[PDB]
């Protein structure tokens, strides 16, 4: 109940100043020739930080105006980060650039409106040129020569691993096992996935890396609420008894049993893993059947005629193995019999023939059809210590990470050349109407290049000749840019540097939306 | 035990800087060209506003003093949204140029007293000006139309909805089950509604949306005091029992049976529903056998001669469906048996037949019979996911609730022009006593015209231009003003653009209510 | 070369505070019942004040502005004082009231330049009105008796001089002759007056009270310009030689004659007496031969026959005695011969009857004739010691001023009576077309009621009962007004009490012009 | 303090009832209005027990409080 206003361009320069020193701070790190970061924990001693989304999320200023434009800015910066995996020192840069011209015109008179309509409209083309540009990633050959170069070239293997994946499904998952002494050997194996976490985050002890602990674990299929110990209780306890793992889907739970159980002894003594049902409910009914005839075979429903108290492991759904974590689960190795499973997928397609069908469920069965008949794409990563498994494990993530976004969006030359080439090729043919727009298009153009002077500046030559030379001189060769790794003028198709279109499209977008979002805020409120 | 005092000029002086600061922090918001607002909750990180309802409810000055009249108009701005739904930036901007302007006129020597008559006067004259040139909503055409703007003209389902359940039905209401994949489709249904929310707000859990968590609800009818566990704690641990929801109608409870209950295990084990009983003692009377008529069959009352200490589930009444929430009460499907309510349905009609009867039990039956034989128009509200139709159900709220202002009052071209048209054609007329009434009238006119000003300026053109021509060039063309959002002047009826006569009507008497109060308030006091 | 600016409100603010504060402590001595000041000189004791023209003029505020504008209202007020010789306190009080009430609403945002003409015609008003309802003063009687009552009534030999000196010349003069032992002895002598007084004041000694010590002086005629001592000389050096007065009549002379004497040997030696030639040409030359007529019979001019260089004794003018002080010149008892005087006189007399003699010189005749034919009125004041003689001569002075104001102009009941009689019946007829012409009327009707406000409170009886008396009981009878020496509501005119015509119109118009000028001055800059 | 609230001066309105109107008791100023009516017709009123007690109880704690030097307060 305490608060300070600041109005108009006292607020506007508060914010500047946030967002330039937190993007300033971040941009240290961007290119190839990146710089350090001295990071201190809050117990032992300090660590080494050299990317950009630890130090953009561990900054908090002075003022509070700036700590909440800087917070703003790690917003965009960690949703950017959790739609790609990348790019987010470049969002921030191009969005603390786009803000502060923004912010000077603004200060000139300029109408903030006709600037942002016209900002919006030159990002628009510029993203349809990169997309007119871009090229396709099918070849099996070029997918495993993407692979190998967003996996830092050395990891051959896994190059050969991820192309072998991408041609045999399309899914892709990832899991540990133990030391996995095997030399990285994949395999196919029917599953089932879906993308929803964990209400709580206790439930898992290794959360810093979601550890696999779940070998041949049984599950539980319900669909309506759950909020009484009543009818829960005794899975639990016989699980337990059995020491054998479980899960449970309510559609919220307060976690009162979990409570009393431990009360009754500390944490030590079962697994709890509770995930929330999935929404569209004639879809999760048909979810529900499939995920029970891969595994269970029987679901709990007041309506059906099972009885809701009948919790004994006599029915319970069971498989090889499963992998749930913080944002979605992984099912795979299905328990039940083939020969049923065969039967209803036949009945299904004989179904399809039906032309009087719902085009609704036949679409959901369509997809079911698409999801369910590939399989789940499995990978078992090797290694020969637990610490070596581990870096062997995040490497291949952040590798297929990178593979599925080229793969969905298509590859563009990194280091900032593509947007050199954008913003030299594209921008030149808007035809504004007004003039606060071709300011704006102005704006937007003077600050694509942004990162890319950044990149080179990093490594210690001059930003402005390399800009020049790259737009002037090799304007119509869109591979053409600068290598900062050497300082030679080459392709970085054939140099083997890179950008996914998704990342930098996004990044840009989101990037463009909040500068245009903070300059247009006369007020701005903070605490005590 | 602790105050400091401010006389006449000083306490004045610091309520305009208070709400005028509060105003200019608000009015940023203002016109569809509005500007956004930031602000960080307490936990986690800053979020976005372009409201006007959080921005003015989040503002807590330094002084103490304009603190008390920034909150002064908080209550007010409340009062009017919860009364309308919007018009609080044009009612909070009003009360502020009134204000000023009286104050201003105060300081000069001017008598308050002859001043708060002129602007009341002048006021009283500006609403029946708008009332007269005012237009009714009254062909389903044209409530398909306004439904559709609206509900910013998209939603073409949603309006053929409203439209639909305008046509049905007079009373509405909006209600959401799970993920209720259906298509959005309505239905008619017999049900009951009144006014009256839970006297604690702890009952409701999800109370940030009002969840609907009861399907086929028990409920309890009482009239006479309940203060003691002894009679009414077997109907809700039998409730427990058998997991069914079930309502509590107590004229005064201090929950001391739901403490009871917590301390012997906390929430999640019971639904505990409190709602004080309503007033008008015969109609209470009335109103409690025709919810038992529909549902129960069976009221508790020790006057009459069922037992106070029947509380079993064998009289208890049911429903289909039930909706409760903080300010109002929805009941539908009754299960009573439909014959009995036929014949007592026809017994009232032949009663009606008798010119003896009571006026006050006509009117009455006659307004039972009006709210009871028409139903309770429920719609089904479609969606994919739970936030899809969360969203859908909020955008189905506020265009209902702006729909029934609409046809209950009436519509009025939108941005200002009505009030700079009715500023322009009403108070020229007014021919005022003496010299300070014609100087309040004076000041009414110049304050009307402060929330155009404010649209206009938030797009960026000059105000003063656009008002010139407005009330000049076009006072005769009502519906003639200026289209903020492209520049053009267009008339708002063909535009789509409105504003309900209600939501302006209040939101300017509240204004002139609030600023002749605040007039006239030479000592004011605050805490340490 | 060093200033600071204040704009607008800042400025304004400053002067009213100065222009108040000046005319409070002048008004403490306003009305019959006034109030003493204490003023110190800079050397010896501190002396006593109960006029307002000493007190207005020794006072300098603290700050520049507030100095700025006290020096503004002392020239205004020294003004009014030179016009009419009374009257300062009320002029410097409606000033100070009409700059208040117009800041006072400019800072409600009012138009200046209406609220200007508003006033302007609303003081047009007023001395239309005071003008059509006051009385003229004609009849010998009265004319003694308003002598009378302007001398303090005590002064009734006083007031018999006055009468008689009335009805035997109208241009009349006071001078003292040493002792002075008779009984104020009245005469009739030929003489001339002009109004142009010494270039610099270091010609008379007694400047303080501009002592006659001119008897039987010689005085010198010259019409060319006097820049050289070579043809001036002999005649200053001869007039010492025999010991007598002389006067120089020179264009534009800087003394060097003087200051050559006063270094050779310092004042005591000779009287220095130079006045400037008056304009008008051909007038000049008509009024330099009718001086030499009267008293000389010579003029210098290189054009005429008379040499330049003929500085002697011979034909220098000379007459009974004279009188010049700083602001004008009073000759009489001229020394030329009677009977070529007469002669001269039937000879312009007969020119009269020619109809072909121009305008110009026929008018200029005229008025010479009417202010020849009846001579200068002169009276011989009388009294026992150096400063009674001195006391009954200011006494004189002061009685004769204001009996010639009202003969002028006309009498009005004193007291701030015909000021309120005024701003109730003239105002209310006056119909401004806009607002702030009205507002301006009602600043000045409430405004003009300060003297008379500021007369009844000095003397300790609240004012506002006594105005709302006066206003309102007593409308229709002018005279009647509030006598604030003895407390009883009786007229001035049979009570004594006056103020004429002139003196209170031209404070007024002063007052309402200075305020005007005040009131439109944003910008005012002082020095370091 | 009841002339000056509505706006009008006090010290005229005070003057005009006391002298003006002196031998009619029921005389005196409507506020409301802003004209001399007698309150018995207009209807205002004021029982002679609440000012006979307030006037006795200003006036006795008036007379106490001139006649106290000393005083004292805590902390």
């Amino acid at each position: 109940a305490h608060k300070e206003l600041k109005f108009g361009v006292e607020g506007r320069a508060a914010l500047l100043n946030g967002v330039e020193t937190l993007a300033k701070a971040v941009a240290t790190t961007l290119g190839p020739k990146g710089r350090n970061v001295l990071i201190e924990s809050t117990f032992g001693s300090p660590k080494i930080t050299k990317d950009g989304v630890t130090v953009a999320k561990a900054i908090s200023l002075k003022d509070k105006f700036e700590n909440l434009g800087a917070k703003l800015l790690a917003e965009v910066a960690s949703k950017t980060n959790e739609v790609a995996g990348d790019g987010t020192t470049t969002a921030t840069v191009l969005a603390r650039a786009i803000f502060s011209e923004m912010v000077k015109n603004v200060a000139a008179g300029c109408n903030p409106m006709d600037l942002r309509r016209g900002i919006q409209a030159a990002v628009d083309a510029v993203v349809e040129y990169l997309q007119q540009n871009k090229r396709d990633i099918t070849t099996s050959a070029e997918i495993a020569q993407v692979a190998t170069i967003s996996a830092n070239g050395d990891q051959h293997i896994g190059k050969l691993i991820a192309s072998a994946m991408e041609k045999v499904g399309k899914e892709g998952v990832i899991t540990v096992k133990e030391g996995k002494t095997l030399q990285d050997e994949l395999e196919v194996t029917e599953g089932m996935r879906f993308d929803r976490g964990f209400v709580s985050p206790y439930f898992i002890t290794d959360a810093k890396a979601q550890k696999v602990e779940f070998e041949k674990p049984l599950i539980l299929l319900s669909e309506q609420k759950i909020s009484a110990a009543t009818d829960i209780i005794p899975a639990l306890e016989i699980s337990h008894k059995m020491r054998r793992p479980l899960v449970i889907i309510a559609e919220d739970i307060d976690g009162e049993a979990l409570a009393v159980c431990i009360l009754n002894k500390l944490r030590g003594q079962l697994e709890v893993a509770a995930v929330k049902a999935p929404g569209f409910g004639d879809n999760r009914k048909s979810i529900l059947g499939d995920i029970a005839v891969l595994t269970n075979g029987t679901v709990f429903t007041n309506e059906l005629d099972v009885k809701l108290e009948k919790v004994t492991p006599d029915m319970l759904g069971s498989t090889g193995s499963i992998t749930i974590t913080k944002e979605d689960t992984i099912i795979l190795n299905g328990d039940g019999s083939k020969d049923a499973i065969a039967q209803r997928c036949e009945q299904i397609r004989g179904a399809m023939n039906d032309p009087s069908t719902s085009e609704y469920e036949k679409e959901k069965l369509q997809e079911r059809l698409a999801k369910l008949s590939g399989g789940v794409a499995v990978i078992k990563v090797g290694g020969s210590s637990e610490v070596e498994v581990g870096e062997k494990k995040d490497r291949f993530v952040d590798a297929l990470n990178a593979t599925r976004a080229a793969v969905e969006e298509g590859i563009l030359p990194g280091g900032g050349t593509a947007l050199i080439k954008a913003s030299v090729n594209a921008l030149n043919n808007l035809k504004p109407a007004n003039f606060d727009q071709q300011l704006g298009v102005n704006i937007i153009k003077n600050a694509i290049t942004r990162p890319a002077r950044m990149i080179v500046e990093n490594a210690g030559l001059e930003g402005s000749v390399v800009i020049g030379k790259i737009s002037d001189e090799y304007a119509a060769d869109f591979n053409k840019g600068f290598n900062s790794a050497t300082g030679e003028y080459v392709d970085m198709i054939q140099a083997g540097i890179l950008d996914p279109l998704k990342v930098v499209r996004t990044g840009l977008i989101d990037a463009s939306g909040v500068a245009s979002l903070l300059g247009t805020t006369e007020v701005a409120i903070v605490e005590a």
